[PDB]
């Protein structure tokens, strides 16, 4: 729907719908569970 996903944590794909608001489609490093996450959690919970 639309040229992106304005739904925070919105299932997305590096080869499909990215994010609207301007989130980053991050997956579980397995090309699966891809979702656009907002900039509400800078850094990376467990740093490394």
């Amino acid at each position: 729907k639309k040229k992106c996903i304005a739904k925070d944590y919105g299932r997305c794909k590096w080869g499909g719908t990215p994010c609207c608001r301007g989130r980053g489609c991050i997956c579980s490093i397995m090309g699966t569970n891809c979702e656009c996450k907002p900039r509400l959690i800078m850094e990376g919970l467990g740093l490394a």
